[PDB]
């Protein structure tokens, strides 16, 4: 189960990089794909008991969905907390 | 069953006053509270159809968990974010 939670939370890590990728550019579906998958990876983790982890998947699924609806000005803001929390929780 | 959401997103409003409050008095046994009621409410916003509220409901959780971790200052603009989107979606 540590495992399991520690290779999700490198899964988010992961998404969230492709996540900055794709809004460097105009990729509008994979910004609604990457939220759907992060939407599941939070469910995942809320069933595994933890709830500080599926927070910062949820935090980078509203970052996703912030920058695919027009405001890519606040939606940096939260990538950068999430990063911050999931490097925390990882070590 | 929209009537419900809109009173739903009036409650997570007055929740986000009472945060908001409840900060600059260095309470710790409100805000776990708090975020134990917003997690709920983001639980019934899931199984009543509607991500974008509990996307909201979750960010103020996720502000209500940072001020009582002792980061204070991200909590600030997560607030602003959330109080936006509950504005734009209680109309
Ligand atoms: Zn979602
Ligand atoms: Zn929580």
């Amino acid at each position: 189960k540590e495992e399991v939670k520690k290779l999700l939370a490198k899964f988010v890590l992961l998404l969230l990089e492709m996540v900055k990728r794709a809004i460097k550019k105009g990729d509008k579906e994979t910004l609604k794909l990457i939220h759907e998958i992060l939407d599941i990876i939070a469910e995942i983790f809320e069933e595994l008991g933890d709830d500080e982890l599926a927070h910062a998947a949820r935090l980078v699924s509203k970052a996703a969905e912030l920058a695919l609806k027009g405001k890519k000005e606040e939606a940096e803001k939260l990538f950068e907390i999430a990063e911050e929390e999931l490097k925390e929780l990882i070590e």
